[PDB]
């Protein structure tokens, strides 16, 4: 509809893919080569779907920050046979606030799905479903199931990952530049 609404539409169009895990069905952002991301509760294996096809994991990291605080980021490299677009120029150095943010989801349930969500804080602690939770934004929107691994963006950064709701508020952990140096 406007030119938030165009940069999320520009990420999904290239840089997602379904994953399915034994977990569920997650909108996975593909970052640059052949590494994506998805919610660590996603419990990513050594075998992954990848639009519905068996795809071997050759490497999965779930961060935590220098406190050994969960982050619910996990880094996953697949053995795909194409590379991503390279967007780590759209990602934020640090922690920040942000007006105006869409949040993209694209499953077999929720195809096409974008939600503008407004302003996102940084609120940073979170316990999330019993798990201490760092580097947490928050956006007043009474996100579901189904939206777990949706991209929050800006105009001109990604900023987050969907990882969670309490019914009223939505909760994504952040994405920062530094989580793919190489």
């Amino acid at each position: 509809m406007g030119p938030g609404f165009d940069f999320a539409q520009a990420i999904m169009k290239k840089n997602t893919v379904i994953a399915r895990t034994e977990k569920g069905e997650f909108t996975m952002l593909g970052v640059y080569d052949r590494v994506a991301v998805i919610p660590t509760h996603a419990s990513v294996g050594e075998i992954i779907y990848i639009n519905d096809v068996e795809t071997r994991v050759l490497d999965a990291c779930a961060l935590r920050d220098l406190t050994d605080t969960n982050l619910e980021i996990t880094i996953v490299k697949l053995d795909r046979n194409q590379k991503f677009r390279d967007i780590r120029h759209f990602l934020p150095r640090c922690e920040d606030d942000y007006n105006d943010a869409v949040l993209s989801v694209h499953t077999s349930k929720f195809p096409n799905m974008y939600i503008p969500v407004g302003q996102v804080t940084n609120y940073g602690f979170l316990n999330l479903g019993g798990t201490p939770t760092h580097r947490i934004l928050m956006y007043n929107f009474p996100t579901r199931a189904g939206q777990c691994g949706g991209v929050v963006t800006t105009t001109g950064k990604v900023i987050g990952i969907h990882v969670g709701g309490n019914g009223a508020q939505g909760f994504a952990a952040m994405l920062l530049h530094s989580y793919f140096t190489d």
